[PDB]
């Protein structure tokens, strides 16, 4: 008797209602995407600098001053943040930032509350937290649900880009990579020394957003990653 | 009481309808794009030389230069210029190139009537024909209606390359960048000087245009690009 | 009397019936692609070798190295070949490689049978079969149907990157581009020598297939494309 | 004879002469032609027949027909040509040249010297023409008068292109480059001296950067 051998596996509530959601929302939304790279160098010294000091408590992370940079970001330009409600628009003022964390489990959507007003004592234990109790799958699918907009980052393995799922209603979501040395001719002849930039990419819906608006939220965006100080005052 | 404010937007027409067919669009269309880059530094210095004739009434732009290269390419190769007519296709002989108008009132499709035959006489205060008229709202929507294909660019602000929409029944359209110096290594040794490459994106639909056919008009395409002089005779 | 001529072109069953499946899997699959190129120097180098040799009898191509790897790369993680069953999923454990063959007829699969099994005096004279009878169109359809995945290198002719198309129930499929030689900073100073990376294309279906595992398929796949010899003990 | 006698007799035929420098526009036939060799090969007059369609484009009042009473002024360019055979002169016209390309134009020249040397052109597809173009420069004739066809206003004939000393700001370096003779003729009663030499002026102008013709 022969080969042919596969697995029928009994697939998850998660899983299939996951399925069910990004289903209709593939055939609802149009999906498109635009990717950029921003150099990260002065943030990377930033990252040795800010846990310079805060090596004291808790350690910081590159990917939260994205979000916070896409938080301001739609804060100067609210439109890229908004909901699509069918016959209206749900354009959000509150900024809720989610994460989309890498488990064995699968996908989770950890959501940040008012990450703009956080400031570096923050963020990161809060990301941290919904790290922790999303890793014990204490966090209610409720603090999953509701969301603005999301953020995932799969380029920690090095893919240079990529396309992701958003979930309705969340019109735009970024998805990042990770920062490759690339070549920036300079002005210092023989030193050509490459610059990480890291690769930033995000999702929106034509029937709610549109390419030149969004492509400013990552024209400012950017912007704010040459100096986060931008976010200060 | 609390906060979660956000906006309810009346709709205008041009919106809704653009959405609603966009829409069906997508579903009908599965929607595939295809990008590459061509040095237009020979092409610039062309303009600095049209230009420095050319002075005396109008000037010149350099999209028009890949808008006529994109007319040829369809003479010496009609299928890449069809429409879905359903149950037949629609292959157009005549070539009508619109244009994607950026304007604060939204999109706008300008179309150029047979462009391959203008020369450089004409079709400059052609497109800025279109863009006078239409930046106050005269042009008719029948003169945005019934064109083969479009053509669009939005990297004046940078972007390196993005998704576009086409419009049924349109084949295949058009979508450019801006051009970004890029490391060509030269037979020269020391002088690695860079070229800017023009992005250009073109997108398709597998049930009318097939990825070989389209991917030469690109190949012939930027081979117009290198000489444009290729168009002359 | 005027112009606007067209072809009202009758269509086979091969389109036709290629169409009405392609639809329904687009609709059905939220097509997302992944995207990544390997330097084949020291491949291209082993096909030097290889050939070197093996001119006796029979040529070698480097994409069925490139397949080779796809086979072993599902044996090592099988969640990279799958099929979509609705209900529940068809994992396949044996492995049947199918190809995209460029004909002026149309697109052709012609399915290779275990390739993993294979030596290097066969697979060859696989693929240069299937390309005979497939070139004759003596190959029946069943042998280019039930095909588990495809692979198709259309970089022939230079295409940077591209989208292609896959067929249901076939949750991933390959396309590769033309390797072109980028700038790899190296520890030797004076020389940059450019490395020529292959473009590898791939696509899956996030119904079935999901990022991070995928991206290890070409993970572990690109690191049999640095050694090779990975596939013998 | 008989038309060409009255053609005479109505038409105070006049002509305009002048030279260009197709050197860049040589090395323009060695690229176009090092990709082209494929299939076909290209040769200088038709891009000289494509400056003078284009030149038209721009400035009408070249390319006209004397109706007599009226006068025909054409906006659709039909350029004849002037093919060298044994039988005699023939008149191959081309049809709606300036929408061609690089690959067309080749072939339609070639096409109507195909069928034109066996004699398997028909007269009509001989007759009706625009104007006209010959070039009898092959041989080396500095320049020359050339005959006209009624109702057709202007035609033009060409020479060979010969080095000519052109005094450069790189002093030691003379070098000449050839200026291709091209000579027009016009009737005025229906063109007039200035416009025309206009269309020689900007033609010209397109035979420096015939890149001129792209867009």
């Amino acid at each position: 008797v022969p080969t042919g051998v596969f697995t029928d596996i009994p697939i998850s509530n998660i899983r299939r209602v996951i399925a069910q959601r990004l289903m209709q929302s593939k055939q609802t939304i149009p999906h498109y995407y635009l990717s950029i790279d921003v150099n990260m160098g002065e943030v990377l010294l930033v990252r040795k600098e800010l846990n310079k000091i805060l090596e004291g408590r808790s350690k910081i992370s590159v990917n939260d001053f994205i979000i916070k940079a896409s938080a301001l970001a739609c804060l100067k330009v609210p439109e890229a943040n908004s909901s699509w409600m069918d016959t209206v628009i749900r354009q959000n003022h509150v900024v809720d930032v989610s994460v989309a964390v890498s488990t064995p489990a699968g996908l989770i959507t950890p959501i940040v509350f008012n990450a703009h007003i956080k400031g570096v004592e923050t963020i990161a234990n809060d990301v941290v937290s919904l790290a922790t109790k999303a890793r014990e799958g204490k966090l209610q699918p409720h603090e999953f649900q509701g969301g603005t907009f999301t953020i995932s980052n799969l380029g920690m393995f090095g893919i240079k880009n990529f396309s992701a799922i958003i979930n309705p209603p969340q019109a735009c979501i970024l998805a990042i990579g990770a920062s490759e040395d690339k070549l920036v001719p300079a002005d210092n002849e023989k030193g050509f020394d490459v610059a990480s930039m890291m690769s930033v990419t995000l999702s929106c819906d034509h029937r709610v957003v549109d390419g030149a608006v969004g492509a400013q939220w990552l024209a400012e965006f950017r912007k704010y990653l040459e100096k986060p100080i931008t976010m200060l005052l």
